[PDB]
């Protein structure tokens, strides 16, 4: 099937029981293991913790079912435009397909995706093509923060460093942007349990 089997060949391995599913993620991040009933993010393998069961030291949503994702998890990068994901890859000289080397990715009755496969998406649908691009991004450990606007750096600083940044008096936007980026890059690492394929 081309890239459909590339997505399906390296599927989803339960962090708890290590059972291997040969499935694509598309845009669905909530995965529930049949064998051990573990619930985890298929993009970063972090667990979804139930109410009052989150070890995250500064979690503010402790009393509800939720999960925490690194900034390069498909949970976030699925919402980028394909163009922005491609820019991140091109800036790092990473080859990506726009043409094949309905969507034929096989999902669960076990049936095919079958959604529209627009031109430039290598014979896949919007969601699976973005998953393909994000798998290249993850395989090369590329940092999406390098394409953030100031507003995304502010949100990231809050989410991952728990401080609300503010521009300094007389600090032009370029400097503010570079200060937030420099800080986030130094302190917050990329996903530590993201399943990164070979490059
Ligand atoms: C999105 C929706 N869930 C699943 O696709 C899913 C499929 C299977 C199982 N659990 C799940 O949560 C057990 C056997 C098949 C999550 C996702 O990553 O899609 C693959
Ligand atoms: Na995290
Ligand atoms: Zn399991
Ligand atoms: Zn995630
Ligand atoms: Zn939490
Ligand atoms: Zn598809």
């Amino acid at each position: 099937q081309g890239l459909a089997m590339y997505l399906q060949e390296n599927g989803i391995d339960c962090p708890k029981c290590k059972f291997s599913y040969a499935l694509a993620r598309g845009g669905c991040m909530h995965f529930h293991c049949t064998q051990c009933r573990h619930q985890f993010c298929s993009g970063c393998y972090n667990a979804f913790y139930a109410k009052n069961k989150c070890p995250e030291p500064n979690c503010r949503v402790k009393k509800s079912l939720h999960g925490h994702h690194p900034r390069d998890c498909l949970f976030y990068l699925r919402d980028w435009t394909a163009l922005r994901l491609q820019k991140l890859l091109q800036d790092n000289n990473v080859m990506f397909n726009t043409e094949p080397p309905g969507c034929r990715v096989i999902e669960q009755r076990d049936e095919a995706c079958g959604k529209e496969t627009p031109a430039g998406y290598a014979g896949l649908c919007q969601a699976h093509y973005k998953e393909y691009l994000v798998s290249l991004i993850n395989a090369h450990s590329l940092d999406p923060a390098t394409l953030y606007e100031v507003e995304e750096l502010e949100t990231a600083t809050e989410r991952y460093l728990h401080v609300r940044p503010q521009p300094l008096a007389g600090e032009d936007p370029p400097a503010y942007q570079a200060r937030l980026l420099q800080k986030l890059t130094e302190e917050v690492p990329l996903g530590q349990s993201i399943p990164r394929r070979r490059k």
